[PDB]
Parts: structure tokens; C-alpha cells; sequence
């Protein structure tokens, strides 16, 4: 289980546990999952894997698809990463790096729009030296992407990884959790939600997969 960031990334003034990472809260190290939907300009698996710091093999591999195609805008890939524990072994996540192209970006636009909110502008704000209110053209970001392994608990239920996926509008925990053939409550389970509770959009939501994930995600 991880907490839910619960739209706390949108109030970057102030700070959330949650913004901050998922925790450390069992092995250091693992194999783990992200999402993604392509864009004109990260439209490829080498264009992907080094703003996420993945592998267009590990891309390819992922999603069945060549190492140097392109996709059509708005694909949804998974892309494998390692996910370790980091800075002083409190929060589970996956480092970047990315460049501010044009003077403007901001630490929400790059968490929310750049990476899609598989990171948040707090983490951001903490792990990078830069004045927030004076980001600039050429500053390079470490980005702390989030990520997470299964505790004991998951493990025990027969969950091998879990994969970062990214919520769209009109989706349901139980419409995700059919894309993965999982139970909905398992979702529920590893994000510390109850099926009274909500998901919201431009949110990352941690799926529990007992195999790899499919090669071709499709919402509905
Ligand atoms: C956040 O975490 C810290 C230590 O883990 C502690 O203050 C508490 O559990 C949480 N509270 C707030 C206000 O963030
Ligand atoms: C995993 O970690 C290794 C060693 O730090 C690094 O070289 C590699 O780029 C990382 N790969 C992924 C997919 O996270
Ligand atoms: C990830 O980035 C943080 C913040 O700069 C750093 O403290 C940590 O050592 C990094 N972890 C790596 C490179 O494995
Ligand atoms: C990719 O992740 C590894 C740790 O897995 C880190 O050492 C390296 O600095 C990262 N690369 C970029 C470009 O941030
Ligand atoms: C967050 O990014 C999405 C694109 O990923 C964008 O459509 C949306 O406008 C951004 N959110 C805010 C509050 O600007
Ligand atoms: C930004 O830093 C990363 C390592 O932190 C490095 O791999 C990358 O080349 C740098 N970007 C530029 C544009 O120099």
C-alpha cells in the first residue's frame, strides 16, 4: 500500500506526504512499471526511454512494438524502469533527468504536462535546487518519478510488480482494473482507498500485476 495523492499535486504551495514519494516500506530494489501516452515530440522508444530514463529495448520489449517506430499520438506504452529507494532510503522512485526547453515551464508543468503526473512538483521543488519561481531555459531537473515494489503483503497475494498507471476521465477502478485482469479491490488495497472513495484525472494510480502487463493497453 501507498497513499494516494488525491489532486494534493495541484497545491504545489504546499507539502503533502504523498507529493513527496511513495515510501520505501519494503525491498530496496525491483523491476517496476510506468505509463505513458506518446506526443509529437515523445513519439518514439528512444524519444520516450531518454525522458523517462528507460531502454527502447526494455520499451520494445514492453509493448511488442520495433525499437525504432513511432507511435501515434496518444499511445499508451508501458515502460520498464527500476524502481530503488532513494535519499536516505525514505521514498521509492525513479530518477531523470530533463532540460527546461523554453523559459516559462514551471515545476507543475513539467511534473503534470512533461511527465504526465508520474511525478509532482513538490518532489520536484525538494529534490532540485533551482528557485521555483525563476526556472529557466536549460536548467536540468532531476525528475523523481514514482514508482513503487510490492510489500510483503502484495508479494504474499502473488503480486510480482506494480505499474504506475497514469488516470484518464471516464475511467473506474473497476475499467483499469479489467485492463489488468485484477480485482478492483486489489487496486483499491495498494493505493489505501476504499471503494467509497474517488480516482481523479492527471493522476498516477499504482496497479498490483501478478504477471507482466499486457503488451497493448487499451482503456475501453
Ligand atoms: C507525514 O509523515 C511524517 C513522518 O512519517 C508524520 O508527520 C506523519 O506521519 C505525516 N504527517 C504530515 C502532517 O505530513
Ligand atoms: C537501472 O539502473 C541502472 C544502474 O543504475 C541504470 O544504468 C539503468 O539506466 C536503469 N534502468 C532503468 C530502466 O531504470
Ligand atoms: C536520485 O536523485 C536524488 C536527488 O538528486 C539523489 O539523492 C539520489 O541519490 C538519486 N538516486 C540514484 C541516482 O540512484
Ligand atoms: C537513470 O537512472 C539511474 C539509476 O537507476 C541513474 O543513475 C541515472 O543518473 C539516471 N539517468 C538520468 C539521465 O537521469
Ligand atoms: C496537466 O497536464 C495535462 C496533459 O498531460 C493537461 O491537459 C492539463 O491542462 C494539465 N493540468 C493543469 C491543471 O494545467
Ligand atoms: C542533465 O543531467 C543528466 C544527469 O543528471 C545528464 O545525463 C544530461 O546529459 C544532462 N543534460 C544536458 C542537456 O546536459
Amino acid at each position: 500500500q501507498q497513499e494516494y495523492v488525491n489532486n494534493k499535486q495541484l497545491d504545489c504551495e504546499n507539502t503533502y506526504n504523498s507529493t513527496l514519494g511513495n515510501i520505501c516500506n519494503s525491498i530496496p530494489s525491483c523491476q517496476s512499471y510506468l505509463t505513458f501516452k506518446s506526443t509529437p515530440q515523445f513519439n518514439t522508444p528512444s524519444s520516450i526511454s531518454h525522458l523517462l530514463n528507460s531502454s527502447a529495448s526494455l520499451i520494445s520489449q514492453s509493448n511488442n512494438i520495433s525499437t525504432v517506430q513511432t507511435l501515434p499520438t496518444d499511445t499508451i506504452i508501458t515502460v520498464p524502469i527500476n524502481c530503488t529507494c532513494s535519499n536516505n532510503n525514505t521514498y521509492y522512485q525513479h530518477n531523470t533527468s530533463y532540460t527546461i526547453q523554453n523559459t516559462g515551464e514551471t515545476y507543475f508543468t513539467v511534473a503534470n504536462n512533461t511527465y504526465q503526473a508520474l511525478s509532482t512538483c513538490q518532489a520536484l521543488i525538494a529534490q532540485n535546487p533551482y528557485n521555483e519561481r525563476k526556472i529557466v531555459r536549460g536548467n536540468n531537473l532531476t525528475v523523481p518519478l514514482r514508482c513503487a515494489c510490492p510489500t510483503k503483503k502484495q508479494s504474499d497475494e502473488g503480486f510480482k510488480y506494480l505499474l504506475t498507471y497514469l488516470v484518464s476521465e471516464g475511467e473506474s477502478v473497476s475499467s483499469i482494473a479489467e485492463i489488468f485482469n485484477v480485482d478492483p479491490q486489489s487496486i483499491n488495497e495498494a493505493n489505501e482507498l476504499s471503494s467509497t472513495s474517488f480516482i481523479f484525472y492527471f493522476t498516477p494510480l499504482l496497479i498490483p500485476l501478478k504477471n507482466e502487463p499486457p503488451q497493448k493497453i487499451v482503456k475501453h
